[PDB]
């Protein structure tokens, strides 16, 4: 049979995510927000008043198993620069998604120049209204392939937006068609 095989689902992760922010403080930060009223983990950054933002957040190593095409589903909120005072010239309404293939599942320092851009990510047609506040929760999906090393790291680069990442899910598609 067919379907999506999940390699990483950030919302299901039990314990620490193990993700690495660069800079360590003042850029991407883990923030728990209280939806029901159950606490849910997000990674947030909002330096929309500041120039020269280059805030990186990378996952830990993700195995590709036997798959060569991988899909990255991101659920996120993103504020309208128009709705924020005093951000003229510095606020952005996109962020960037990157990847880096590696046989090594415990990379320490990874250079910016090892990462390859998948796409610019923006709020678009797919969203739900949910959640205190009502959050506009966007869903964007990109894919990459063919991957050929044991696994890979994903990274999210913020260049001056007001963004909360609520979910990152990485998966591939099976194609075991039925015989008849």
């Amino acid at each position: 049979e067919t379907g999506e095989v999940t390699l990483l689902d950030s919302r299901s992760v039990q314990g620490e995510l193990g993700w690495i922010a660069s800079p360590l403080e003042g850029g991407w930060e883990e923030v728990s927000i209280m939806d029901k009223n159950t606490p849910i983990r997000t990674y947030q950054v909002c330096n929309v008043m500041e120039p020269s933002q280059n805030n990186w957040l990378r996952t830990d190593w993700i195995t590709r198993e036997g798959a060569q095409r991988v899909y990255i589903e991101i659920k996120f909120t993103l504020r309208d620069c128009n709705s924020l005072p005093g951000v003229m010239g510095t606020c952005k309404e996109t962020f960037n998604l990157y990847y880096y293939e590696s046989d090594n599942d415990k990379e320490r320092f990874i250079r910016e120049n090892q990462f390859v851009k998948i796409d610019t990510i923006a709020a678009d047609e797919s969203f739900t209204q949910v959640d205190d506040r009502i959050m506009k929760l966007n869903t964007e999906i990109r894919d990459v392939g063919p991957l050929s090393k044991k696994g890979f790291y994903l990274a999210f680069q913020d260049v001056g937006a007001c963004i909360a990442l609520v979910s990152v899910r990485v998966f591939y598609k099976r194609t075991k068609h039925h015989h008849h």
